[PDB]
């Protein structure tokens, strides 16, 4: 991997692996999601940062990085051998928080195969207080970012940034009871983002996962699952199929987090 | 990835994924188990098979190659961002069904990390009953294996070859309830053979994880967890070292589908 020539963008290529694949024999979309995040803490990495991609006031402050949102859009999924290539960059979107957008391409014929963002905001890891991002920590990560805007969804009211509704009992399909295990966990004991993806898709029902192809998921982030912590996961169709989904604790039904998913029949 | 100059051995290097990084930023042992799964898997496309490694033939026949037991020994984990590289052969060890071999270096200084060995059978896929390698089927394989016995593991009389015991209830640790997701499975749907190391894992205590480093784990495997099923992780310390007797079983009847052993050394 490396920063472009500006400096202001970060490649990397994959080769897709035998145990990243599904029964299609091409990446999950929880192998790419994987992969956008293992770019996105190579480019922290390649300047200075650090999966929390801190500076040193960050640090003295207990503040961290947070995703909020998550949204992915695939439009083919890579097979088994195939290399990936991804470029990703961050830009602030003022006192709100940082956006880390990604393009996924094929390293062969170069067309655009797939497309991320994503919404990041400040927290106080001890607190889980939101603080805000002030002037003097905002300024540390301008120099590694592009002036002007640079999205990877520039369409008008995308659904990157629809505004996701909460689902209501009796859900259609559910998964109770999942757990995670220590491979479900990173290198500070919190359950990993890609996780969550994982039990957004596991109340969908076998007949879809066949069927169809997983073309868009939007994931809202509310609240951590906490090791000991047991999820419920509720999905109702809303339409293509459009799904609505609900990650919530088995026990009180405390919201963990909230999402959409379009597939498309194959 | 690549095979040898004499074509009997397959090497491929790996760099270490943040995602890959347990506490201490070094490689799990599940990431040192799905790496050794994918050069086996680019050692067979690499000559011409096809994640069960077989021929025309068996494939006419329904037969497949399945793990009987993996055994993996680490002195040293992979940190986060090392390269690792990784050198793999096969062996034919009569009728019984074949062993493939492994040896982990560090890419900078060329020491040996660690090391592995697997035992497989020949299953038929729908049946499931186990039959011995045939003549014809032994001889497809072969000439991509070496003729010199080449062991990762060549000691008297060592851990890899020990015959593991069935624990008895009750155990002193376990974790109820494990059931696999989509992640969990391979491209064929069956549960990934990783994902038992994990669940055998989960019912070693948080206290012994952060105070000790896993050095051997030795796993029989006797029967599938379906996607339906749920497991029961068994754990009992049989101890400067800790070593603990394991036991995987389904949740209702208690019908046994793993056994194994692990071996810890203090921080
Ligand atoms: C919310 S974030 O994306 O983790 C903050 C960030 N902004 C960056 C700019 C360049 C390199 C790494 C960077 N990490
Ligand atoms: C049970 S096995 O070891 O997966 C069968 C096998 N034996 C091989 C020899 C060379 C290349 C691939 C090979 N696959």
């Amino acid at each position: 991997g490396s920063l472009t020539e500006d400096g202001l963008s970060y490649k990397e290529k994959f080769v897709v692996r035998s145990y990243e694949v599904g029964s299609n024999k091409t990446a999950t979309v929880e192998t790419i999601a994987n992969l956008l995040q293992e770019v996105g803490c190579n480019h922290a990495q390649s300047v200075g940062f650090s999966g929390f991609a801190t500076t040193t006031t960050m640090r003295k402050l207990h503040l961290i990085w947070v995703t909020a949102r998550m949204h992915i859009e695939i439009y083919k999924y890579p097979a088994w051998g195939d290399v990936v290539e991804i470029e990703t960059w961050c830009q602030s979107e003022g006192r709100i928080g940082t956006r880390r957008d990604w393009i996924l391409k094929d390293s062969v014929t170069g067309e655009v195969t797939g497309r991320a963002t994503s919404k990041w905001v400040m927290m106080n890891q001890d607190t889980r207080r939101l603080q805000k991002v002030s002037d003097d920590v905002r300024d540390e990560y301008l120099v590694f970012c592009p002036q002007e805007p640079r999205l990877a969804f520039p369409e008008e009211n995308n659904r990157s940034l629809k505004k996701i509704p909460k689902l209501e009992d009796p859900a259609q399909y559910s998964m109770i009871g999942l757990k995670p295990r220590r491979a479900d966990l990173d290198m500070n004991q919190h359950v990993n983002n890609v996780t969550y993806i994982g039990w957004v898709l596991e109340s969908i029902p076998q007949e879809i996962v066949d069927t169809h192809e997983l073309q868009v998921i939007t994931l809202d982030y509310r609240r951590e699952c906490q090791q000991d912590d047991v999820v419920d996961s509720l999905t109702t169709t809303t339409s293509d199929s459009q799904f609505l989904h609900l990650l919530r604790l088995s026990g009180d039904g405390q919201e963990i987090n909230r999402g959409t998913t379009l597939w498309r029949k194959k």
